[PDB]
């Protein structure tokens, strides 16, 4: 659906700066346009307040395009008066985004005194003073609530004489306190405004005489993964590739050994070759655990499917853009087929046919035709292991071969040949490279969020939600390749793809400490190079953050950490370190759930309240705060913490 104006703040046009809303349309309108993108309400004023089904926000308009954030926003089309508007800019970097502005709007145009005394319009028309600090920063003159800001996102920074400084994007709190505001500036949007709306990253690029970072931009099938190496090594060049995947990994190497008649080196943990040849495959995790870029080894290093945001990828890729340049390397390649701020787009080889309440299986909320999997080979995305093994037996026993496969289980329980329904988890798409007849989609992923708490420090929260675009795409090529294929789903849309979250580089930390000897100060380094890398996802800067808290864990149990390892759940880490805080006081984990099994044996010792570091799932134990590492992180809470608004 389209993004919908539902009001406007109208700002003075003379005197002191003040603003009033005006509501024009309710939650009934709002959803019909959105559903339509056809608005053919008048539009008046330079700030309009926009909403999707969800959320609401600003948007404002400077120089005849109305602009707002990505993460508001995504790469939605705006309700027009002859249809929905296509974006004429997306800048995930930036975190802003430009409708060319419908006719009616008036534009706000950039500020020419220099003054640094600013006003920040909210989207309940207060008009707060700001003191500019540095080009996209300003400090509230009275702190507030950070809840006072939530929804102005997309609002205009103004000068006292009421032209555009630039667009609010995110707050700077102090324990949820905002204290500054973070804007993109309008010196920002006037270059956007100068440059191409379109352009080209197809090609594989060219090897430049000294080092350069480049994107490739190119299709699924289109061979970044095979041709594109091949054809650099053919050229003379060494070149390294890395992936996130064992299996496609250990792939590459068998298809270029058949096809181009070069055996590559292959580096996993399951299976490492060295063959002397001037071809590398590598997942990202083997890669950290070699100890990243080898001194004169490449010239060229292709990190594929750059677009992921697991952590293993995300440090092995800020890895390599702080060291290939040290390391001798002429060329990085940063290769997706979904870069961020890419939408899904209908595919010649797929039929999408939405499921209905029509159907012998109930599917979350939805049904499927037991016609529909009868006969073939087939893949159920579901969310969780749970559900797997839920809708699986609902086969085994209902008359049907039916496999699950999620992590921790070993891929040979799929089947190659016969028929079959495959129901998996994402950990298939790093697991087995195979296609299917059809692909079923549940359309939601489990994911990870912070909340910085302060019960007594942060959460790290599990919750279920809507696929982003890339999990769509990624789910529905599982079928059609080469051949005819059918994508069912349970919902028609994709959430945003490019972002994500701060507990991903809380993982980052926490995988540096317990897998690749790296120290918090170390792994910040890596971490800076991606977040400081233009056309990667983005996320929000928490590094001094998180690099102050794991640098406080120090004398962690050996063995509790060995055993959180190689259970493989997340936040081995942390995990272990609160059992050891734990085992050493004699006191009981924060629950007896599974996460906190590496304590089960001393059950019968451990007493007393839980020396509570942070949480990590629910805390059913009685909770002291005494301890000093607790008392470390909650001054360590104290950071200056930016989160959008
Ligand atoms: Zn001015």
């Amino acid at each position: 659906g389209s993004v919908v104006i539902v009001g406007r703040i109208i700002l003075s046009g003379s005197g002191s700066i003040t603003a009033y809303s005006q509501q024009t349309r309710g939650l009934l309108g709002c959803i019909i346009t959105s559903l339509t993108g056809r608005d053919k309400n008048q539009v008046e004023g330079e700030v309009q307040v926009v909403s999707t089904a969800t959320q609401s926000f600003l948007a404002t308009c400077v120089n005849g395009v109305c602009w707002t954030v990505y993460h508001g926003a995504g790469s939605k089309t705006l309700a027009g008066p002859k249809g929905p508007i296509t974006q004429m800019y997306t800048n995930v970097d930036q975190d802003l985004v430009g409708w060319q502005a419908p006719p009616g709007a008036r534009s706000l145009t950039p500020c020419t005194c220099g003054s640094s005394d600013l006003y920040l319009v909210t989207r309940h028309a207060d008009v707060i003073p700001v003191r500019r600090r540095g080009d996209s920063r300003g400090s509230l003159l009275s702190p507030r609530p950070v809840s006072y800001l939530k929804g102005s996102s997309g609002g205009p920074l103004l000068c006292p004489s009421g032209h555009a400084v630039g667009i609010f994007r995110a707050a700077v709190c102090t324990r949820g306190v905002a204290k500054a505001v973070d804007f993109v500036p309008v010196e920002s949007m006037e270059t956007t405004m100068r440059s191409p709306v379109f352009t080209d990253n197809s090609s594989p690029p060219a090897v430049p005489q000294s080092f350069q970072v480049a994107h490739l931009h190119a299709p699924t099938g289109s061979g970044k993964s095979t041709k594109v190496p091949a054809a650099y090594a053919a050229q003379g060049y060494k070149v390294l590739v890395l992936n996130p995947s064992v299996a496609a990994t250990l792939g590459f190497g068998a298809y270029m050994s058949k096809a181009h008649g070069i055996d590559p080196n292959i580096r996993t943990g399951v299976r490492t070759i060295t063959t002397g040849a001037p071809v590398t495959y590598s997942t990202y995790g083997k890669f950290l655990a070699d100890g990243g870029c080898s001194g004169g080894a490449y010239d060229i290093i292709i990190c594929d499917e750059c677009h992921s945001t697991d952590s293993t990828t995300i440090l092995g890729i800020g890895t390599v853009l702080d060291q290939a340049e040290t390391a001798g390397a002429r060329l990085v390649v940063l290769a997706t087929a979904t870069p961020p701020g890419s939408v899904t787009v209908p595919h010649p080889n797929i039929e999408e046919v939405a499921l209905s309440n029509t159907g012998e299986i109930p599917f979350y909320g939805k049904a499927i035709p037991i016609e529909a999997i009868r006969g073939g080979r087939h893949l159920i995305f579901c969310h969780s292991k749970k559900k797997c093994d839920e809708l699986a037996a609902k086969l085994s026993g209902l008359g049907i071969n039916a496999v699950a496969y999620y992590r921790g289980l070993d891929v040979s329980v799929i089947p190659t040949i016969g028929d079959v329904v495959v129901v998996a988890t994402d950990a298939l798409m790093t697991g087995y490279t195979g296609d299917f007849d059809s692909v079923i989609d549940c359309n939601t992923c489990v994911t990870q969020t912070v909340d910085f708490s302060l019960d007594p420090t942060f959460t790290i929260e599990t919750t279920t939600v809507p696929q982003d675009a890339v999990s769509r795409s990624q789910r529905r090529g599982r079928t059609g390749r080469g051949r005819r294929g059918i994508y069912r789903f349970v919902t028609p849309g994709e959430r945003p793809s490019g972002m994500f979250d701060s507990s991903v580089l809380c993982e980052c930390y926490d995988a540096g400490c317990a897998w690749y000897e790296l120290t918090p100060a170390e792994t910040s380094v890596r971490l800076r190079a991606y977040l400081n890398t233009p056309g990667l996802p983005v996320c929000q800067d928490h590094l001094e953050f998180w690099e102050s808290v794991f640098t406080g864990l120090t004398h962690i149990d050996a063995h509790f950490l060995s055993q959180t390892k190689q259970a493989g759940d997340n936040f081995p880490y942390l995990v272990a370190y609160q059992a050891t805080v734990c085992a050493r006081a004699q006191a009981p984990p924060p629950s007896w759930d599974q996460m906190w099994k590496c304590l089960i044996r001393l059950k019968p010792t451990l007493h007393g309240p839980t020396p509570l570091l942070y949480r990590l799932g629910a805390v059913q134990n009685e909770v002291t705060l005494t301890h000093p590492i607790t008392k470390y992180i909650m001054a360590c809470m104290s950071a200056d913490l930016e989160v959008v608004t």
